[PDB]
């Protein structure tokens, strides 16, 4: 574990992010910005499902079959060095108290025993959410945690905002 919370950033395709995490963390959890049926049909979820492959997709599929929709689901990754995938569902369309719900979503990123995380900016498609709200909520959620977090995005704007709020 690190002595204090440590952040890294990466602006790039998931392949770049994962190469960086493999090199710099060695082992880590990847966070997926999931939906409650864990179907991975667009956005970063599609990228993660593409990267991790059919055993990952089928694990998610089978779990939701047995247990119904989920708001958080930690699965095998089927990729060397990726300790697990933590599939986190943020707030819903029409939800109130978005900052609160975003904070909860980022707190749901933590996985027992895991120290290193690769984390996307959650919930940008949700009515009422913007990346500044989301990154602020992330910082609130992780404050005091002795973990390493690689924040990633395709958008430099996002990481710039992270950088200025350090």
């Amino acid at each position: 574990k690190p002595k204090f919370l440590e952040y890294k950033t990466c602006v790039g395709d998931l392949t770049v992010v994962i190469a960086k995490a493999l090199d710099e963390f060695k082992e880590f959890c990847i966070v997926n910005a999931a939906n409650e049926h864990m179907t991975h049909g667009s956005g970063v979820a599609k990228a993660i499902a593409d990267f991790c492959g059919l055993d990952f997709v089928e694990y998610c599929e089978d779990y939701v079959k047995k247990h119904g929709p989920q708001q958080r689901l930690v699965t095998p990754s089927f990729v060397k060095g990726i300790q697990c995938v933590n599939n986190v569902v943020g707030p819903r369309h029409g939800d109130n108290n978005l900052h609160e719900k975003l904070v909860a979503a980022y707190k749901n990123v933590l996985v027992d025993g895991v120290v290193n995380y690769v984390v996307p900016v959650l919930s940008l498609g949700i009515f009422g959410v913007d990346f500044k709200m989301s990154i602020d909520a992330m910082r609130e959620a992780f404050e005091g945690c002795t973990i390493r977090v690689l924040l990633f995005s395709l958008s430099q704007e996002h990481i710039d905002y992270f950088d200025v709020t350090c």
